[PDB]
């Protein structure tokens, strides 16, 4: 009945309207402490973070779930100032995604949930914060690292109840294989979100992960290079398809029958360090809301195509305190 | 006049005998403060490390370069910590080696550039460090963003006098287009050392770039698997020729006229993430007296096979105050 947050255990009923796939920062491990100048200075990092969570709080948000992990450059005590500061409550990650280190990716299952365990039962590093989500990732077929990850991050969701959310190749249907792993650990379903899923518009794909329990991680609404077909990394980057054909895909799964498993967020950032310079220019233009897009521009936008408040809000605040509550099976 | 150390400006007497390519642990960004159970604990590495820096200093050597970067997970304040309790200066370094992450691989030649400068001339993540050295590897031809690194390794070079030390593919060849690169950007072969030298035995290769200027980096003195032939990771990182068969080649090179290019080292290390678990205990088998085994293993064999204790002194104590000595030609 209580949820780890970056400034502690909060209750299911406080996380309240929370989105399942943000991040403050998306950056590599060190690299905040090592280069702060790129970011302008880690000051500057900290004040953007806090005005846009306190721009997304005003919309409704009061939780967000930050998925970066270890190798996304996660600094919990970067988390821990923006929530205090913007009284946004953040729950932390554990896992891998796609760019661990050597140190990590000649590591076997059995260290790698130990390493998971570590941060989710003990702390992150010396700062006692723990995790509340376990996040992976594959871009298409998994490499062999890959499927150890995956199985590692089935052992520690299935010791500790603690959810894992994943990052796919929509479009190469990754999801299909990310399941097939986690089952054969003996995960629930009901414990994954396959993250990404509106990168791509096979409904196919969608149901039949969503049939078998999965919840479905509708998570980056805004992202759409649509009106910048000049520049070619923010396109590879943010796709073609419209924030509106995005939202779209959350009421084809309302109208499937799938409101309780669906997630949405707008994988956000406000320092983005692993990609092109400049990116976070180029996406806060896109999307000068930030943050704030689901609550302001994407739930006024299902309402009037005919969804209910009720199921919207069932969404946003039932989903995900459903999926964050620590449990084998929900 | 002055070579920068991880306690501070050293003079260059005070330098003495210096091993020139060591570890004091070689890791990734970030996973020593995330997983320090991987080496038992901190300060079991600390305590390892001390132990064996005392019984090094207590055979003659008084400096070591800690040729760890950012992405070998260099900790300043672990190795000022490890100074400080053995009495053996250590000169950390900037650059990087062969596990950078997406947030480095993704900068250009300029931005490079200034985050080794930040390391030379203002300091290591807020720790007020400065790298007296800058680290760069290929392992066979260089990928594009190798050919950034090694650039901006010479701009920084250019630019505050500190040297050069690579990682190479030796059988490969590779320092030929290290050196293409660096002359390409102006930078003094006298500024750079081509390391991983000893793993080869192509005279025609170590002589053409002592010929032009460049020193040589014989630095891995007592790796050998040979007798551990059932040991497959540990035949592939050690390979099978002998320590006296990679010795030699400091004989072989003051025979024909390079004594004051060579500089000797047994890239060893007190803690090793990034490679199989338990390799660590390997190398401790194959060479117990660890960063000792230059003065006590490999002088006296160079002396029994002929050459001079004042030729010795030259490599072990002229030659590397001359690299480190910050200077345009040297
Ligand atoms: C919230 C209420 C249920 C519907 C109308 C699906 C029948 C969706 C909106
Ligand atoms: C130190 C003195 C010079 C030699 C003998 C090379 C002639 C090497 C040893
Ligand atoms: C830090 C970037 O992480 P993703 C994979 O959600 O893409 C923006
Ligand atoms: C940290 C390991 O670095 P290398 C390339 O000198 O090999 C042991
Ligand atoms: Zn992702
Ligand atoms: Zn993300
Ligand atoms: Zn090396
Ligand atoms: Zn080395």
């Amino acid at each position: 009945d209580r949820i780890n947050t970056v400034r502690g255990p909060i209750t299911i009923s406080e996380a309240g309207f929370t989105l399942t796939h943000e991040h403050i920062c998306g950056s590599s491990a060190g690299f905040l402490r090592a280069w702060p100048e790129f970011f302008g200075s880690r000051a500057a990092l900290v004040e953007k973070a806090v005005r846009g969570l306190r721009r997304a709080r005003a919309a409704g948000v009061r939780t967000i779930v930050d998925v970066s992990t270890f190798d996304i450059g996660r600094d919990v005590s970067l988390l821990a100032e923006v929530s205090r500061a913007a009284d946004v409550h953040i729950v932390a990650a554990t896992g891998l995604w796609e760019d661990p280190p050597l140190s990590m990716r000649l590591r076997s299952v059995e260290e790698l949930t130990q390493f998971f365990l570590r941060e989710i039962q003990y702390g992150i590093e010396d700062t006692g914060i723990r995790a509340g989500i376990i996040k992976v990732a594959t871009n298409g077929k998994a490499t062999p690292f890959q499927e150890l990850v995956l199985r590692a991050a089935a052992r520690a969701s299935l010791a500790t109840g603690v959810p894992v959310t994943t990052h796919t190749a929509a479009s190469q249907r990754d999801g299909e294989q990310q399941a097939a792993i986690f089952e054969s650990e003996g995960l629930s379903p009901s414990r994954v979100c396959i993250g990404h899923s509106d990168d791509t518009d096979d409904l196919s794909y969608l149901t039949a992960l969503a049939a078998r329990g999965y919840l479905i991680g509708l998570d980056g609404i805004p992202h759409s290079a649509i009106g910048l077909e000049d520049n070619a990394s923010a396109s590879a980057l943010l796709g073609n398809r419209s924030w509106q054909t995005r939202a779209l895909l959350i009421k084809a799964l309302i109208d499937q029958g799938y409101m309780k498993q669906i997630l949405v967020s707008n994988d956000w950032l406000f320092g983005f360090s692993s990609y092109v310079t400049n990116i976070m220019d180029v996406m806060d233009s896109v999307n000068p809301d930030g943050m704030a897009f689901i609550p302001l521009r994407v739930i006024p936008f299902l309402r009037e195509k005919g969804v209910s408040q009720e199921t919207l809000a069932g969404i946003t605040v039932t989903n995900p305190a459903r999926f964050l509550s620590p449990t084998l099976r929900a």
